[PDB]
């Protein structure tokens, strides 16, 4: 399913490429927005912005501002965030 990952060094320390590499390393890929949304509909809540497919950043809220808070597809892929991975 979908899950949240931080860099070893702590919160908001992964670039887009690093986030993608971390999800791959663990056997998956970055979650898509639709995957993250489906996970949220069945209770997945994390208050931490992360990279996802296509270079979007956001995070899922189940109980408050409900929904995925969208930080958009980021122009600067060297911004440091967490990661949302998909590994079914």
């Amino acid at each position: 399913g979908v899950y949240h990952r931080e860099a070893r060094s702590g919160k908001y320390k992964l670039t887009y490429a690093e986030a993608k590499a971390v999800c791959e390393f663990e056997g998956g890929h970055l979650a898509t927005y639709k995957q993250l949304e489906a996970a949220r509909k069945i209770g997945f809540h994390v208050c931490a912005a992360g990279w996802m497919a296509k270079g979007r950043v956001g995070y899922p809220i189940v109980k408050p501002k409900t929904g995925i808070i969208d930080y958009g597809i980021r122009l600067n892929r060297s911004e440091r965030w967490d990661a949302y991975c998909y590994n079914p």
